[PDB]
């Protein structure tokens, strides 16, 4: 049994942790068997240390992170548009996919799989 | 091989045809043995009549259908937010799921997710 109130409410531990740049926080929310996989990126990557990784990548810069919608949580999955803003050499870039959480009856999430392509980065010059 | 400008060509006709109530047009978007699923309903139909079927009942009363954000697309998969409104006994009411396609190699949908709660109906009294 996994609530649409906890579902959305792993989602915004997840954005607001990402914005913290808070790794522990981020990973506690996964099952230790969980994966992780960006669309068109590489294969995905499984298991506490792996998705750790995965993530402290994301961070090298600060992250202003946003839930652009309303979570949709339904049953034991959540999926959610948002955007992830961060600045490099002067140019600012917002990038905005939608990702898609399935839990367990524990109500850790077993998957993650993030959806964005070059339409969804928004960046000047 | 499928380009992000066809899988999201693909979403707006899709989304074109949910307005137009045109059936014949939804279910050409799907490959023959696809599979519709909606996450809090019941269990995936699959192929082409179970297609059809289900999209009938969706169209009972006519819908305005409109992508609410730009649609994510990469490798052969794509996300996308949006609104269904429909009129019934004088209330209006806005359902806002966020549905995935993956799309095989012909370009077609093999399958097709819908994830929407109650928290993602919004209906006045």
């Amino acid at each position: 049994m996994n609530t649409p109130e906890h579902m959305t409410a792993v989602v915004q531990r997840y954005v607001a942790a990402l914005n913290a740049g808070d790794l522990d926080g981020i990973v506690a929310l996964f099952a230790d068997d969980a994966t992780v996989e960006e669309g068109g990126g590489g294969e995905p990557r499984s298991g506490t240390a792996a998705i750790r990784e995965f993530y402290a990548n994301s961070l090298k810069l600060p992250l202003a992170v946003e839930l652009t919608q309303e979570v949709r949580a339904v049953a034991n999955e959540a999926a959610f548009a948002f955007t992830v803003s961060f600045e490099y050499q002067g140019r600012k870039t917002v990038v905005a996919p939608i990702d898609h959480f399935r839990f367990n009856g524990a109500g850790k999430v077993v998957s993650m799989r993030a959806l964005f392509g070059e339409k969804n980065i928004h960046a000047g010059a």
